[PDB]
């Protein structure tokens, strides 16, 4: 069966019972940001392509109050982040700044008050929970990263863009927790809306809000529940190799690149580097037709994109890994389903699939089944971005 998704209510209720007992008195604010699954669009963000995210009802949220004396200090309540599940620190100065350290899962919240835009920034008190599964792959830090930056905004509004917000949330990402993360993951949890994928460019920063709210049809997500470490050190790796393949063509990026031009200049750069290239193309194009198959209620056509997304991501952008192949193949099996493919960074995480929402039972038992391991399912609507509540 697949896993409960708390609704914003329960884990605002958790998380205001636990500030309270925890700093002895109520808290003044709440705030939301949802983890999310990525339709297609795979590897393209960073090549400045195309997306097509959605907001999940998994969600990170933080309550908490301003303080008077300039310190900042945290709870979580989430099982699975590192110990200690407090920490407090000194607001940065221009004298002295936040540094990464232990424990991680401090440094996005510390990432995020380090760039915030404006000022002055008071010190606060906060709890945070979350029902994202950490590091789980559906960006259970941009989730804390947006959240924070939210409730940053209720301390000092900015006076931004969203996405100038997402690419602080993003620095934060690259700068204290080492993952030179694209821009999208923080993008989709700011600028969600229930009933709705986002189909961002991530050229021009343009955006589109895209329905998807049908019932027959459901987004099944399958956690692999593995996360090999090349999800860390390849990722850098894919995007140096995506740099030298434009470099070597004279393009900004790969986003300017097509098919026809990129097989003209095959001998300009690597066998590998070639095999990177197209899937990028590809997949730009792929996300371009799945956006407008979506927009005709066309799900046999999306899910067969779907597919091809996946076979590219593991034969030529080669990050995916036997267990989210299993998972893949185990789906496709399924009578109903659309489509499968591999969602995230890659090397563990989830996949994503479409599927007649009848056919969601059936898909998780035989999934289950042929998927020699745990899997974790979660049948997920389109959410809405992140929130702000007033206690
Ligand atoms: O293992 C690393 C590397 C892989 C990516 C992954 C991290 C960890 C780092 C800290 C310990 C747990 C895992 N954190 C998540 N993100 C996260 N989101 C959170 C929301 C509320 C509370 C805590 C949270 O941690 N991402
Ligand atoms: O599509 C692959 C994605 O991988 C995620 O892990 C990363 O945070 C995103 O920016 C995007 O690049």
């Amino acid at each position: 069966a697949a896993l409960r998704q708390p609704q914003v209510a329960e884990l605002l209720a958790e998380a205001r019972r636990a500030f309270r007992e925890e700093f002895g008195a109520e808290p003044e604010l709440a705030v939301s940001a949802p983890g999310r699954v990525n339709l297609i669009g795979e590897h393209t963000d960073y090549n400045q392509g195309l997306v097509l995210p959605m907001a999940l009802e998994l969600m990170t949220v933080l309550v908490g109050s301003p303080r008077k004396d300039g310190l900042v200090s945290l709870l979580t309540t989430s099982e699975g982040a590192d110990e200690p599940q407090r920490l407090q620190f000194p607001l940065p100065t221009a004298q002295r700044s936040l540094e990464p350290g232990t424990p991680r899962w401090a440094n996005y919240v510390k990432g995020v008050i380090q760039y915030y835009p404006a000022a002055p920034l008071p010190g606060f008190s906060a709890v945070v929970v979350s029902s994202v599964p950490l590091g789980g792959g559906l960006s259970s830090s941009a989730s804390l990263e947006v959240a924070t930056y939210t409730f940053l905004q209720q301390l000092c509004p900015d006076s931004g863009t969203i996405a100038a917000r997402a690419q602080v949330c993003q620095q934060a990402e690259h700068s204290f927790a080492g993952m030179p993360c694209g821009i999208m993951d923080q993008f989709i949890s700011l600028m969600g809306q229930k009933g709705h994928a986002l189909l961002i460019d991530c050229r021009s920063l343009e955006t589109s809000l895209v329905p998807l709210s049908d019932p027959k049809l459901a987004v099944l997500i399958t956690n692999s529940n593995v996360r090999h470490s090349l999800a860390s050190s390849e990722y850098p790796v894919r995007r140096r190799q995506c740099e030298e393949v434009a470099r070597a063509l004279g393009a900004a990026s790969l986003r300017e690149v097509q098919l026809e031009e990129l097989e003209a200049a095959r001998d300009l750069v690597s066998k590998e580097g070639f095999r990177r290239a197209r899937h990028v193309v590809g997949e730009i194009r792929r996300t371009a037709q799945a956006a407008a198959a979506l927009r005709r209620g066309d799900y046999r056509a999306f899910g067969r994109l779907m597919v091809e997304s996946h076979r590219s991501l593991r034969d030529d952008y080669e990050v995916s890994c036997p267990e989210l192949d299993q998972l893949v193949e185990a789906a496709l099996a399924v009578p109903g389903v659309y489509g499968s493919r591999m969602t995230g960074g890659g090397f563990g995480g989830c996949t994503v699939t479409l599927l007649e929402a009848s056919a969601a039972p059936h898909a998780m038992r035989h999934i289950q089944e042929h998927y020699g391991g745990t899997a974790t399912f979660y049948l997920s609507q389109a959410a809405d971005g992140a929130k702000v509540l007033c206690l």
